[PDB]
């Protein structure tokens, strides 16, 4: 079963109960026997319940960033807490995960490259139709990266720490928008 020290890092991140959350994990264990899911199985989640994207890049970086050991699986806490990460919850209370998204390298600070290879991850979330509610300035990953990049005033060479990031994404409202990285939200702000 969980222990409850995995249930409680299990509600600052989901509503669920601790017999909710142990149901869910015993329909996990049926399908995932070793208690792990692969970056694989994690990216055919993403493929199956984003029909309208194309969601393989986006997944693999998500996998990544919860991936602590980086032994290339996911236990059900770490699982759980990635798929609330993308779908539920409130924005604000995701920033310093977010940070570990966009450092796709892992080294502690966030390059010009990066910002833009999570940019395009995300952007391929983005339906056909949808992607023309997309202003010129921003039709492009590029483009959309150049902005996030210039917010941060940033020079190319340049390296972005957590602290500016943390910052930068509560009270610069544009680069929250810009670096949103559920689908729902990034769909919703392009119509609304
Ligand atoms: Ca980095
Ligand atoms: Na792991």
């Amino acid at each position: 079963a969980l222990s409850k020290e995995i249930l409680e890092e299990l509600q600052l991140n989901t509503k669920f109960t601790e017999e909710e959350l142990s149901s869910w994990y015993q329909s996990f264990l049926k399908e995932c026997p070793s208690g792990r899911i692969t970056r694989q199985e994690f990216q055919t989640i993403y493929s199956k319940f984003f029909p309208e994207a194309d969601p393989k890049a986006y997944a693999q970086h998500v996998f990544r960033s919860f991936d602590a050991n980086s032994d290339g699986t996911l236990d059900f806490k770490e699982y759980v807490i990635a798929l609330h990460m993308t779908s539920a919850g409130k924005t604000n209370q995701k920033l310093e995960w977010a940070f570990s998204l966009y450092d796709v390298d892992g080294n502690g600070t966030i390059s010009k490259n990066e910002v833009l290879e999570i940019v395009t991850a995300i952007f391929k979330m983005i339906s056909p139709e949808d992607t023309k509610h997309l202003p010129e300035d921003e039709n492009t990953p590029e483009k959309r990266a150049a902005k996030i990049w210039g917010f941060f005033g940033k020079k190319d060479d340049d390296k972005l720490t957590e602290k500016e990031f943390i910052e930068g994404t509560l009270a610069n409202k544009e680069i929250l928008r810009l670096i949103q990285f559920e689908p729902q939200k990034v769909k919703e702000k392009l119509k609304e």
